[PDB]
């Protein structure tokens, strides 16, 4: 019910993400960041489908 996460798991033999940890400050701006443009991308792929040239190339029929 709790933490179903996974990939969590190490070696267990060393364990410094206390370097790493200390980003975890600035971790969450940067990531969300990168979070934004690649959203932006996905707008551009709407465009292959929309245009001005009918490029969705799609067709909905009925069978008999």
């Amino acid at each position: 019910l709790d933490r179903w996460y996974l990939g969590g798991s190490p070696k267990g033999d060393v364990d410094p993400f206390y370097y790493d940890y200390e980003t975890v400050r600035n971790g969450g701006l940067i990531f969300a960041g990168l979070a934004f443009i690649v959203g932006l991308l996905i707008l551009l792929s709407r465009r292959f489908r929309s245009g001005g040239n009918k490029k969705r190339r799609q067709i909905n029929e009925d069978e008999p």
